[PDB]
């Protein structure tokens, strides 16, 4: 019976059904909220669609895609069992086209995956063919039996506007069991991250218990309370400085003002925008944690809901507003502006965020005026999709569900393969909704429950903010509920293996870590702990939790390895699971315990949209951003890139553990890599791109200054950066004298090769400042909801400067030219001050 709620909250990493930490009825309400959403999709998705998952894309198929092609023929190898015939297929045929050509029913499985190549789209239009024709490889596929969607099958089942009286709360005090000097609490009426009306107590000394028994009347009126409103209460000592937060709706998810009497257990900071001081949840640990008493009185329920013609200074005045990026202050003055304009403003969907931001939420009348402006939304309705200005009413600053709903509106076009690049982003986004129900979180669900892919990635990103996040597990795990009540069984047994084995190896990771206080005789231990595993106890085969098409098998005991390191990560590998496989390699996963890996799921999902944005504009700078996935505290995977090694050994070879740094060393490691002088030219131009894309989306980010035993190569010259969670004189990015002798230049040179990795880079950079306003939003909303560290203003305004804003394209060639400079001048210095410093 309720055995499965059980299965439901292994699967989860919380109880959904515990109420020990709440303090009204809200998760419980948006549990019952997600069933019709969740039913809905259930019951209208084409079962035998979603039973296979085709995973395609409505994008053009690229220039560099297009020049690999010998005239509308891709040749695909088809097998049954022993042989296997090869065909030519044109670009546009459908798998059906191809079926009735072969049999010259059955569907194309991909060998060695759980990919299927079937619907009603042509073959360039699947993921895995761009794949196979972007790093040259053949298309083999297997005439597969469907499985069968049984599979999938699914277990079922007083107006407040009419109230003039001014807000207030009562102050009891606050009770912390264990702590010298005074106290105060600040009471804060926000709607954003906008502070609507302000009052404090009198402070008094900071005791374990400290009554005031005060009632803060706050400037705003009871009617003038916008839904959506936080209560947030803060705690100051002294000069001053916050030690503890909580936050309370003022107006419930149904609609109701809040009432009596609440014991909210409060947040501690750490010795600032982040997302975890806007959340509802309180603090589940009573026992250590600070807590405050206040009582609401006066029930109260919300009620549910000009010319367009101007002088031309005033046009030119807020246009210029408009155009500014989303990250540019409004002033007074231009708030002002937008607001009395407020209809012509409404022509531009690029003013929505400005606008939005222009509105007075503390004014009832004000709030009702643009509710009226949002029925006139024709133009915002008509508009293309820009991704970027439809995060930006997403993030922080709007805390209005209607203006936030025309957002997740404009999602909804989204085709699957564009909610698989912005879902990571997406998911974190959900931490600024006021409510655990809304419209973004039954989108996440129903396009979750739509598509495995998704679904798939939804659970564990989702999955690793439960674990580790208190300010939003709750929020989340409701969520997660939601879509393992609706994936099918088929995949709450697949989530349910991997779980299982995750669960398993994070524990080897952690009692290895444990073993060692750099280097290991205590291999030992590590082969002997994965012996026991291997032995009943290990399922047959698990889905690969970073690249879900790949099912891992038997584990390779004699290549896992522990590093000598400081985090003791390991190294497994696995045989493939498939038979079909017709590769013979190992599937690679590191464990590391020690760096919070949320942050690289961030950083390398940015790296993909970089990728996508360059797909655009027909460039591919070969990035690697490799699979991880964080699964708990402070632990995680990592997808392992074969036949790579990082660019300090490479070092370390022709040299030693010494800096003496030869410039000659990575051309010579190349050259001995490739085996032809066909492959040695591919590999020295695949490492032009790879380093022009890294040079220029690791500046973008801030994170170029890097170690370089942080930054690997592929032996066919594909460079790529790691450790991304590891983040006196600087440097713009890694283009030492190593790389540019790869591309045959040395100290104070050009050469044909390099003025093509300029050429690229110029291109590159030019080509994200096309985007600036989507790689603003990303960034400010990434260390907002993944580095609590880095939240200052000072932190998240760096990308207006990296991006040059407000330039002309002429002089942002000009300034990124300028930093490759910084680095010729700079050599080794940085480098060598690394080894300096990371070696003593
Ligand atoms: C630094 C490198 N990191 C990666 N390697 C491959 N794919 C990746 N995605 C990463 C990352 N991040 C690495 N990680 C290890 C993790 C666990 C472990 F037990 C050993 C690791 C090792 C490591 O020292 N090894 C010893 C040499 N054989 C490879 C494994 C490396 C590493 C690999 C090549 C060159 C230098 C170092």
């Amino acid at each position: 019976s309720q055995a499965f709620q059980r299965q439901l909250t292994a699967l989860i990493g919380y109880d959904v059904t515990d109420v020990s930490n709440v303090h009204d009825d809200e998760l419980e309400f948006t549990r019952r909220g997600l069933v019709t959403p969740r039913m809905a999709e259930v019951a209208s998705r084409d079962p035998k669609l979603y039973a296979m998952h085709p995973w395609v894309t409505s994008k053009p198929l690229p220039e560099y895609l297009w020049k690999k092609i010998a005239n509308n023929c891709i040749f695909i190898v088809i097998h049954r069992s022993t042989t296997s015939q090869t065909i030519k297929v044109s670009p546009d045929d459908t798998p059906g086209a191809i079926l009735q050509s072969f049999f010259t029913d059955f569907v194309l499985r991909v060998c060695g995956r759980d990919e299927y190549l079937v619907g009603e789209t042509p073959i360039k239009n699947f993921q895995w063919v761009r794949h196979c024709l972007k790093n040259g490889e053949e298309i083999h596929v297997v005439l597969d039996t469907p499985p069968d969607p049984a599979l999938d099958e699914v277990r079922k089942e007083v107006s407040l506007w009419d109230c003039d009286r001014k807000f207030r709360v009562k102050i009891r005090g606050i009770d912390i069991p264990v702590l010298d000097l005074t106290v105060f609490v600040e009471a804060n009426i926000q709607h954003g991250q906008q502070v609507l009306c302000q009052r404090r107590t009198s402070p008094k000394p900071f005791t374990e218990e400290v009554l005031w028994n005060v009632w803060l009347e706050f400037s705003i009126k009871i009617k003038d309370l916008p839904k959506g409103a936080l209560l947030n209460l803060q705690i100051y000592c002294g000069k001053v400085q916050l030690l503890y937060y909580v936050n309370l709706l003022l107006i419930d998810h149904r609609f109701l003002l809040r009432r009596g009497e609440y014991v909210l257990h409060m947040w501690q900071i750490s010795g600032s925008f982040n997302a975890d001081k806007l959340t509802s949840a309180t603090n589940p640990d009573k026992e250590n944690s600070m807590s405050i008493s206040i009582l609401l009185d006066n029930p109260i329920a919300l009620p549910k809901h000009v010319r367009a013609e101007m002088p031309n200074q005033l046009r030119k005045q807020l246009e210029a507003i408009i155009a500014t990026d989303p990250l540019n202050p409004l002033t007074a003055e231009d708030k002002e502006l937008l607001w009395h304009f407020r209809y012509e403003s409404l022509k531009h969907p690029k003013a929505y965020p400005k606008l939005f931001s222009s509105v007075k939420w503390g004014q009832q009348e004000i709030v009702a005026k643009t509710y009226q402006l949002l029925a006139r939304r024709e133009v915002w309705d008509q508009s293309a999709l820009d991704v970027g200005l439809t995060m930006q009413l997403l993030d922080c600053n709007f805390s209005d569900e209607n203006v936030r709903a025309i957002a997740v509106q404009k999602l909804e076009s989204l085709e699957d393969d564009d909610v698989l690049h912005y879902l990571l982003q997406l998911v974190q986004a959900v931490k600024f909704e006021p409510y655990h129900d809304s419209a973004l979180a039954r989108f996440l669900l129903k396009r979750g429950l739509r598509n495995k892919r998704i679904g798939h990635f939804l659970f564990w990103f989702l999955r690793s903010e439960i674990a580790q996040s208190r300010h939003y597990q709750q929020r989340f795990a409701v969520i997660l509920e939601a879509y393992l009540r609706g994936c099918g069984t088929a995949m709450l047994h697949d989530f349910t293996q991997q779980v299982q084995v995750i669960e398993m190896l994070q524990k080897v990771t952690l009692d290895i870590k444990s073993l060692s206080a750099v280097s290991s005789q205590v291999i030992s231990q590590l082969k002997q702990k994965l012996e026991n595993l291997q032995n009943s106890q290990l399922p047959e085969s698990f889905r690969v939790p970073y690249d879900p098409g790949l099912k891992a098998g038997a584990l390779a005991i004699e290549k896992c390895k522990v590093m000598a390191s400081k985090k003791k990560p390991l190294w497994l590998e696995f045989k493939c699971a498939d038979p079909t496989a017709l590769s013979n390699e190992t599937i690679g996963i590191i464990f590391k315990h020690g760096d919070d890996l949320r942050q690289d799921m961030l950083i390398l999902q940015i790296l993909r949209i970089m990728e996508s944005i360059w797909e655009t504009e027909s460039l591919d700078l070969c990035l690697l951003p490799y699979g991880c996935i964080s699964t708990g505290d402070k632990i995680g995977m990592i997808e392992i890139v074969k036949d790579a090694t990082t660019i300090a050994k490479i070092q370390q070879s022709t040299v030693g553990n010494t800096g003496a740094f030869k410039d000659e060393v990575l051309n010579h490691w190349l050259k001995e890599k490739s085996p032809t002088e066909e492959k040695f030219q591919a590999a020295v131009e695949r490492f032009v791109y790879s380093c022009a894309g890294y040079c220029v989306a690791t500046f973008v980010l801030g994170i170029g200054d890097r170690h370089n035993d942080n930054i690997m190569i592929t032996e066919t010259g594909n460079l790529f950066h790691i450790d991304f969670g590891h983040i006196k004189e600087r440097v713009p990015f890694v283009l030492t004298p190593d790389f540019l002798f790869v591309m045959g230049t040395s100290g104070k040179k050009t050469s044909p090769h390099f003025q093509k990795f300029q050429d690229i880079c110029v291109k590159a950079y030019l080509a994200l400042r096309h985007h600036t306003n989507l790689l603003i939003i990303l960034f400010s909303m990434m260390l907002m909801t993944g580095m609590p560290q880095l939240t200052s203003k000072e932190d998240i305004e760096y990308i207006r400067d990296a991006l040059t804003v407000g330039k002309n394209e002429e002089d942002a060639k000009k300034y990124f030219l300028d930093q490759i400079e910084v680095c010729r001048d700079k050599g080794w210095t940085v480098q060598f001050n690394w080894f300096l410093h990371l070696v003593l």
